[PDB]
């Protein structure tokens, strides 16, 4: 439907535009992603919204129920599938991608599993060497939107989704779900501090970093993001 | 149908049995794989035959039409998807797997792309470090069957399959198809010499290496492989 896996020739030169949300969106931001992509299509871009549920491996549950065995290959899978989707749609085909998560944020999830002992130091070093080669072939996002919901909100949304059958219970216990969500939130607070430095005198000079007002209603929030993304659409 | 992606608990201890074909099966060996798996099910094993067409990424054609960009991530994908399939079905769930290709043979296909310049030396080093960590978690196959068809036969089978629509044209030209098939055949002749040494005083002590009589009819060939695989089935 979104033609994400078309190996035919480009039907346009250069890469498209790359917009990414960054935060602990453990319950997803699918309405925001899809609405934003739709607003870019209205402006005339070939725009696709890509939630993480496009990248979840069929074995996803095992990264949380059998972490010592599956967290390393499943983390490799997130990185790799995201890489290939961007390399084809954004770079090769010049499309506009609105991502729930950029290629810059996957390493944080490896760091979590390393601190728990599910991924070894040697596995992490191998991941880092492949990640460095892959990320060197993908442009930085053009617009990064920092949105880290608080863990209690993430968990309330997840609990409702699991109860209503709209997503499977992917964790092995209620406590494990809460603990991963809190660990990711804590890491994302540090990651976002890093982003504010990166954007000013690190490798994200050249990227627009957008921070929201957490007290702003949702409606002021999509409107703010939409305005900045529409600056990129070339008719 | 084959329940390859079941994240539920094991329904059996220890890993299952691991049988692999090794050779330039560019047109596939799907009848042999499926027949052999069926013979092991008859003997009472939970056996699955896995052809490479289970692992072909949706972007497969780009590794041959845009090799300089896609050969590295697509090779990572072959390794990773094969790893996860084995880690779940063979190791975690103790099933018996009859593979068209084992995890030991993927590195040869990276070597091909390195010699053509499609994969850089630095990309290959990163691949090798991840491959070493992944392969350390997968048992050696128990029975390896050397079958390297000659390139003219591979190409005759491929040409017929493409003409009849039973598989897409995955190469960008007739000449590129012939050249990859010949490069793989040549590498496999060297790989099979290596196997004969590995099995006797390298890391495949402990594995049964089966070599066929290339002059033997197909029927003597499935019968020979079936006899040796059935030595492994525990009722
Ligand atoms: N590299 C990654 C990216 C995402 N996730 C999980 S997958 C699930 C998305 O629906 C949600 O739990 C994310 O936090 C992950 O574990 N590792
Ligand atoms: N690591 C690998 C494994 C397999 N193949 C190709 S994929 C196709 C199978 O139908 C056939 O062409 C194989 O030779 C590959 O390129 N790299």
């Amino acid at each position: 439907e979104q033609n994400l896996y078309d190996v035919g020739p480009r039907d346009s030169e250069g890469p498209g535009h790359y917009i990414a949300i960054s935060g602990n969106t453990a319950a997803g931001k699918t309405t925001l992603i899809e609405t934003l992509a739709g607003s870019l299509r209205a402006a005339g871009a070939d725009a696709v919204g890509v939630s993480e549920r496009v990248f979840h491996h069929r074995y996803l549950k095992l990264m949380f129920s059998a972490s010592a065995d599956f967290a390393f290959p499943i983390q490799l899978s997130f990185m790799l599938e995201r890489h290939l989707l961007l390399l084809d749609n954004l770079v090769r085909r010049g499309r506009t991608m609105v991502m729930e998560r950029s290629h810059l944020d996957d390493a944080m999830f490896v760091r979590e599993h390393v601190a728990s002992g599910a991924i070894t130091a040697a596995q992490q070093r191998a991941y880092t060497e492949v990640s460095g080669e892959l990320n060197a072939r993908i442009p930085n996002p053009d617009l990064i939107v920092l949105m880290n919901p608080e863990p209690e909100l993430s968990l309330e949304r997840l609990a409702r989704a699991e109860a209503e059958g709209s997503r499977p219970r992917e964790f092995p216990s209620d406590a494990a779900k809460r603990a991963w969500v809190h660990r990711w939130y804590d890491l994302y607070q540090e990651l976002h501090d890093d982003y504010r430095r990166r954007a000013v005198d690190g490798d994200l000079r050249g990227t627009e970093l957008l921070e929201l007002d957490a007290a702003a209603s949702p409606e002021e929030k999509i409107a703010t993001v939409t305005a900045r993304a529409r600056s990129l659409v070339v008719g």
